[PDB]
């Protein structure tokens, strides 16, 4: 159905890493001016790499999303460095906070919560906050602390009048994703939420993030999306989640758009996006 699929694929998103501002300029022809871009908040950067990045992705015309990882953060004054330097630079209205993935805080902000509810974000201009979700739940998170912190800080944003959106974790199945939706909206949390979906990459590629990021692969989503190391392809992309997802989101979902890991490399992921909108005519 186009009318669901273009609904589905408006105003979809896209992940950098610090790494990756010549692929964006080789593909910023490809991305619809005005696409929101994230920026993620990993070891091998320095805040002025991160901020040259966001300040790339506003020249070329689209919106940055600088993540915060509260874990990776020693003191307000170290948070304080990276948003003045991005202030100076961007449009500093949208920001993507996470926990961050180290088991042990290096700071005052043991998860994304202290963070928001610090304050700190409506000091600095802040309208929109975007914060995770994970459909399959999470490797080191009880499913019921995920819902009370999603529940924490839609209530602290909402609190510090800043607009909330939900970014989920890529997973290679539908149904947990249609079932979580209903979840979370069943709990009261209306606003809008973007899956995540890996970019078309190599089996190895996709494994590999998949792990590192504890994402399940059980043997017959391994058969559904395409994931065998037996492949005679040997790559993968999101098209049998989009096809599963398309059908039956319905008004009872909220706003449901789609935010791409680009795992296969920037340009083959907007390639891939173009292509499949095109094969599809939407
Ligand atoms: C879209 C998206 C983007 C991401 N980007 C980044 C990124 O740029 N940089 C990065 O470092 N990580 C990133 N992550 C990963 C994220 O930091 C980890 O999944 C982390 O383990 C959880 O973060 P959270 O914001 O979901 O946790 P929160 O919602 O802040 O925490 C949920 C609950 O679990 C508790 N908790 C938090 N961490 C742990 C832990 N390790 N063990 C036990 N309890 C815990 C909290 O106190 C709270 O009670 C991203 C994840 C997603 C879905
Ligand atoms: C930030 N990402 C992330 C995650 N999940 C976890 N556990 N950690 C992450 O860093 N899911 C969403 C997103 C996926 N993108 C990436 C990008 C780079 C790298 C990396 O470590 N090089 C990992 C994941």
């Amino acid at each position: 159905d186009k009318a669901a699929l273009s609904r589905l694929f408006t105003d979809y998103s896209l992940e950098i890493t610090p790494k990756d501002v010549e692929a964006l300029e080789n593909a910023a022809h490809m991305i619809p001016p005005g696409t929101l871009i994230s920026v993620t908040f990993l070891p091998g950067a320095e805040y002025e790499d991160r901020a040259r990045a966001a300040k790339r992705i506003q020249e070329l015309g689209f919106r940055p999303v600088p993540h915060l990882s509260a874990r990776r953060l020693i003191d307000e004054a170290d948070l304080r460095t990276y948003l003045d330097m991005l202030k100076g630079v961007i449009d500093l209205k949208h920001v993507f906070v996470i926990a961050g993935d180290p088991n042990e805080p290096l700071g005052i902000y043991e998860d994304a919560l202290a963070l928001i509810d610090s304050g700190i974000l409506k000091e600095y201009g802040i309208e929109h906050c975007g914060i995770s979700g994970y459909p399959e739940g999470h490797p080191d998170i009880t499913d019921e602390k995920l819902a009370k912190a999603m529940h924490d800080k839609v209530a602290s944003l909402k609190r510090q009048g800043i607009d909330y959106s939900i970014m989920t974790q890529f997973g290679f199945d539908a149904e947990p994703v249609l079932e979580w939706l209903k979840q979370i909206r069943s709990e009261g949390i209306d606003g809008p939420v973007r899956i995540g979906l890996a970019g078309p990459a190599s089996i190895k590629t996709l494994l590999r993030f998949a792990a590192r990021c504890g994402v399940g692969t059980s043997a017959k989503v391994v058969k559904k999306y395409g994931l065998s190391i037996t492949s005679l392809i040997g790559s993968a992309g999101p098209d049998p989640v989009i096809e599963d997802l398309t059908p039956v989101l319905g008004p009872e979902h909220g706003q449901v758009h789609l935010h791409f890991y680009p795992f296969g490399g920037l340009v083959k992921t907007n390639e891939w996006i173009v292509n499949f909108k095109g094969k599809q005519g939407i």
